[PDB]
């Protein structure tokens, strides 16, 4: 019972002029999106989007259908949506959620908190990616409007009503009415001799009123806390989110926030009411972009939610089409056999440009190549922190996370307070190669979140340490600090981590960094041209190669000072000759020593090199950047490799030893491939290339058939084992499903 | 060596103002004499240890042998003491670095020693105490290079036109070759030839870039060891870089007063920050800051007193982590009544849970909701909005979490490094989460989870405190960490609304039921409120100024006249403008009455009846007896969950809808279905619990295991009929000579 005319045209110009998108228009959207990814009508496949509305039925499960746009029985609907995109050519499936703005301002009642659940559940079911358009006004709030025009007032004193009231209450008539629906408690009273009912609590005939809405959100608030853990969680912010809104929205993380929105949690005209004064100007002021994109919560910001809905095909881009399969490598225009045009210098410099090339200063078209694939970094979280930069790129076609960090002073703009005319807005300096509570916080969600996709990770490590003056301390460096720790210690994908040309790692930075931390994972590179250690060389010479180390380096390198020598040596002492030298010999301690410093401080550096890096064991490779984009893809490319017959197989089989799978995973290498040949083992790429003999009579997968099977018999000899009654009745179990003709071998064998 | 190791180096601690580490287990047992009260009161043998060592092959062997002698700058005992909760013995492994030793520095060996213990404490799942006296990652040079290099200056006879390279002699070289100690290249100057240093590796191990890897070690295993089994960590004299991150990594952090938690020193920041900025440690990572901050969950006057705190918090926590909390029989009985009580206006939380000195008496003390004397707080000084800690009900360990209704002030201190910036004094409101209180809510909920402990939260919000600069100050993203940290909780959560107190939109939501429906029990006191706005604000929504006056058309006497003479219009224009006049005078002196009689109608749908009409929460309690009905309602729901999660969850793998509807069916079977009623009867059922399962007992859990295991065998030879022949012929071996006839009939 939805009209085009009445219905359709008026509930899309209530979502225009509401400055959002008529939720129906989405799935339209998304083809329009994937349409401009392909770049051409002469490109475009068949079905570039199927979808199927997400609608729950009588007994409250969903079931798929494609009814026309509205009608729908709550304010949200859901859409089980599939899109042929590059990454997946045959079609990705994903999960759209969202409020029907139209309906009820987009408040969050029951029904609509139920559907929410069910479509999350659903996506989690799937693994699959879980997409929510937040377009909301928060929970619900409801009387008991029947009861509201019936209640009567016991005044204290009916002359002066400024003397209050004794209670409210429902003459015997009014009673009987809302008597049997239960929709209000109230105690028999009989002042002056007249019998009323003395209101003690409001119920409502009507649902949705209160506190069920509260619960309710707290489900589907919890729901999505656990849809982070388990699939990909995006989240689009077009008109406003409010409270339950605005916690959906952030519980998934990955948020794009439309600018005219804002995220809130209670509305400036509220806020000013409880105050008493004109404290809030907008709803604009408390949650809009320049907050929260500010503040980390939205990682990014889009002018129309057009470019909302393409955003999200950009993000799913890099992501598993699923949390079961690998991440999509796509065959790369860009060459991964070539060098990086950009170098990184002592002069500080954007490490974006590193990462995503820059134009070419001395040229007109030309564009200086970075690190990745031409065009595929894509940043998030970019005004908050600064200090780090957060972001997706794709290494030979291979999607990965990126941790990069800025090398030049940044600067932030803290607002002043508005509930505090005793205040001003600051800008505050922030150091280069520094992690500060907010770059520290940043970077350990990128990982949690980057984690979460199931991506590789990229870290261009170059810190000097975290901050450790009073007031980064006090605001708590050290908690976000141990973040890092455990972001890292819990990754579940390979982390390559490397120092590039003219950076360094110091310090409590190499400390929540190191291999060691999740060494299944993290493999630590450094540049030919980089360094590291626990201080800096100066700090190191401050502590180590103080004076007096410096004046016996004198009293050997420095000839002159074999006045000491003329000193000691020969015994002649006058005051003259003796307390001549004693002061002359000083002289050259104080013309030699500020050198001699210098001298010490470079002593100090060549301790520091990659040289001693790998010699102590603490890298694995040396690395040089010209040519480092190559080495890293196929070392990256293997790893996948790798770990995918590993895990997804070998010890889904096996559930053996991981030093024993490496081994079991190399001894079929040399097994087959020859003693001869087995130096190559370390070669990157021919390792590749065998490994897709096998992955893509396969030697590899004929194995995993023959320990899968093994595992089993180990498997059930532990419980018969453990529990010998059972044998028995198993043996008839196995007898129904086993094969009549093997029956009678059996029936015959005990 | 008594005198020149012991004496000295017990000197030697004391003037860095600490303990020598081979000191501390005689703390431990004068600690514990302490905690027994009496010496009448205490235990055979009250504490038994042996220190652990690194052998040859890099493994702890436990020895007992005389102090001193420790080959690395790190020492670790294995103890048993003898605790109240635990009389007959609790492990824990201790573990700290020797101030005495290298400045108490963190080199390799010193790494592994950690790593080991830390590893061993988690094999056995028991406590890891963690000493922090020490001066972070150990820094160290190529000696044997800084007694030979040369410079190759650019003028000999003026070192102030600096040096081109640093070398050896091809002589000194030989020397060195062998043992790798430096890297470089040859080359001519002058027709001289010279080996020209191009990197210097160093023939003793533990210089640099190895001793930041080592450190990474131990913070992972740190990192996860707060996972696995409970960690508490005591700072005596400094705590720095790695030793601040385990200090940190384990959460649970008691620091003595003078010491200090800190990265890089004071001295360090003043050189590179140009001036003397700071004037101690201390000012850095201080009590003053680390307190106030959240990462020092308590302070200590000093050594003792810090031990002390260690046994303290242990008794609240199980033995190890596949043991249950450790109940203990009350002296404070289980069936009195709570002599303080909650006001309207605003009062110390402190007091309704551990109770107060009684205002009009001599010496009473009026009882608060917790055991006597068992509330212990953490985290005091920081996000003073609300209160975390430890007490006892009837003996029964949990977490507390409660809301501070007075107004709060944070005393936030000027950054010396910043010209601008003096001290601050901000107002922080009650009833109210901040970025602070939210963090440190779910703080607190993340570190009493990993202790296995129950939680039970005195819920008293009216949300979280929105407006900019808590929005920009992330408090969005801190409120979402209290439904993580909830969702993820394996306890029981109790959740009360105490007398007069209040929950109110976020802050419902984000504390609700349904987050962790296995966990979390709803209970709000008769006198309680709860809902989506405040009355205040609901009226201001659904009650305004229109529908004030239709109230007052309806049921104002004064008013109602007036309209009836308008009713009448045959009347002059005089007397048509003067009822009007009057009629609004009218309204206007009765819009604030009737805003009152409208907030008071909202109100009244706030109310606990409502609460539990639809279904938000479990009961409506009543302060004077919430104590003894929670405390069998824990009781309850603890063996409960011991029966279940631990027995017979190991056999069968079924949802929790069978676990509960079984445990009942079995109530019901053993005690007939008259008395059925009494399932809802909470000291009944932990009084049948006792006398069955811990005194269909274990022969209905036995028979879920055959079931189960038969399941198991089932979906592995549906999944692989690879391995059915194989295996029904490697079970004619398992099978006997009677029982063959007994399946060869059975069969054919
Ligand atoms: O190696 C030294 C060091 C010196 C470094 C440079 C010049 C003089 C130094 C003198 C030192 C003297 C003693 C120990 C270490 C020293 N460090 C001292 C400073 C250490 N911090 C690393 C982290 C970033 C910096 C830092 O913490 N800041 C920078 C931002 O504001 C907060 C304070 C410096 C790095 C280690
Ligand atoms: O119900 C109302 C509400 C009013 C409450 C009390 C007095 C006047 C109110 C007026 C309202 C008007 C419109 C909607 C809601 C209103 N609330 C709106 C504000 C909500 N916040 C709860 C968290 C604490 C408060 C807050 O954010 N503050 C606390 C003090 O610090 C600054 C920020 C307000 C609580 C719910």
């Amino acid at each position: 019972p939805y009209v085009t005319k009445d219905l359709l045209q008026a509930k899309r110009f209530q979502a225009q002029t509401l400055g959002t998108t008529y939720i129906y228009d989405f799935p339209e959207m998304f083809r329009q999106a994937l349409f401009k990814l392909w770049g051409s009508p002469d490109k475009y496949p068949k079905d570039i989007l199927t979808y199927t509305e997400l609608v729950l039925d009588s007994q409250g499960q969903l079931v798929e259908m494609n009814r026309l746009p509205g009608g729908n029985e709550v304010g949200m609907v859901a859409f089980k949506m599939r899109f042929k995109t590059q990454e997946y050519p045959e079609g990705r499936d994903v999960i759209v959620i969202g409020n029907d703005i139209t309906f009820r301002i987009g408040s969050f009642g029951p029904g609509e908190d139920l559907l929410y659940l069910r479509a999350s559940e659903m996506a989690r079911a799937e693994g699959i990616p879980k997409i929510y358009v937040a377009a909301n006004s928060g929970a619900r709030i409801g009387m008991a409007e029947e009861i509201k025009h019936m209640f009567h007032v016991a005044w204290v004193d009916p002359e002066d009503p400024h003397k209050g009231f004794k209670y409210l209450y429902l003459t015997p008539q009014d009673y009987t009415r809302i008597s049997s629906l239960n929709s209000v408690h109230c105690k028999h009273i009989e002042e002056g001799g007249e019998s009323r009912y003395m209101i003690t609590d409001i119920i409502g005939k009507d649902d949705g009123l209160g506190v069920e809405n509260l619960r309710g959100s707290g489900m589907i608030a919890g729901e999505s806390s656990l849809a982070y853990e388990e699939i990909v969680t995006i989240s689009l912010v077009t008109c406003r989110a409010i409270g339950i809104g605005a916690y959906l929205v952030r519980l998934g993380q990955r948020v794009i926030q439309v600018e005219n929105s804002h995220i809130i949690l209670t509305g400036a005209s509220a806020l000013n009411k409880v105050l008493g004064r004109e404290v809030y100007t907008s709803n604009n002021q408390l949650g809009g972009v320049q907050i929260m994109h500010y503040n980390g919560v939205s990682h990014i910001t889009v002018p129309d939610d057009f470019e909302g809905v393409y955003t999200i095909l950009e993000w799913l881009s890099y992501m598993p089409k699923d949390n079961h399969s690998p991440v999509p490598i796509i065959t790369p225009t860009d060459p991964i056999d070539r060098e990086i045009e950009f170098l990184p210098s002592r002069a500080p410099y954007d490490p974006r440009w590193m990462l995503a090339g820059r134009p070419h200063p001395t040229l007109k078209g030309t564009w200086q190549s970075g690190f990745f694939d031409h065009g595929s970094f894509k940043e998030i979280m970019a005004p908050w922190a600064q200090t780090v930069v957060t972001g997706r790129a794709r290494l030979g076609g291979i999607p990965v996370g990126v941790i990069a960090v800025e090398t030049r002073t940044v600067e932030v703009a803290v607002p002043a307070d508005p509930a505090n005319l005793d205040s001003e807005a600051k800008i505050i300096q922030q150091a280069g190669q520094v992690w500060f509570p907010d770059s520290a916080y940043k970077t350990a969600q990128a990982i949690k979140d980057f984690n979460r996709e199931k991506l590789p990770l990229m870290i261009f490590a170059n810190w000097r340490g975290f901050s450790g003056g009073m007031k980064d301390m006090y605001d708590q460096v050290l908690k976000f600090g141990a973040y890092i720790v455990d972001g890292l210690r819990q990754y579940k994908q390979p982390i390559l981590i490397y120092i590039p040309p003219y950076a360094e790692l110091r310090g409590g930075s190499w400390v929540v960094i190191d291999a060691t931390i999740n060494p299944l994972c993290i493999e630590m590179y450094a540049d030919k041209e980089s360094r590291g250690g626990v201080l800096e060389p100066e700090g190191t010479v401050e502590i180590k190669f103080r004076k007096k180390d410096l004046i016996k380096s004198m009293r050997r390198i420095d000839p002159a000072y074999k006045k000491l020598m003329e000193q000691l040596g020969e015994p002649d002492l006058s005051d003259k000759d003796r307390k001549d030298l004693e002061g002359r010999l000083k002289a050259r301690e104080d013309l030699l020593l500020p050198i001699y410093h210098q001298v010490a401080v470079q002593f100090a550096d060549f301790h520091d090199t990659p040289g001693r890096m790998l010699e102590k064991g603490v890298i694995s490779d040396i690395l040089e950047w010209k040519t480092a984009r190559t080495f890293l893809y196929w070392r990256l490319r293997r790893l996948l490799l790798e770990d995918q017959v590993k895990q997804e197989i070998l010890q889904a089989s096996g559930e053996l030893s991981h030093v024993h799978i490496q081994s079991m995973l190399r001894r079929w290498f040399v097994e087959t491939e020859g003693a001869v040949k087995a130096y190559l083992w370390d070669n990157n790429q021919v390792v590749v290339q065998w490994l897709e003999q096998h992955w893509q009579r396969s030697t590899i997968r004929e194995n995993i058939t023959y320990l899968k099977h093994d595992s089993v018999l180990k498997t059930i000899r532990g419980l018969v084992e453990e529990n010998p009654e059972v044998a028995v009745d198993c043996v008839i179990y196995l007898s129904q499903h086993i094969s009549p003709a093997e029956r009678a071998q059996v029936v015959h064998l005990l």
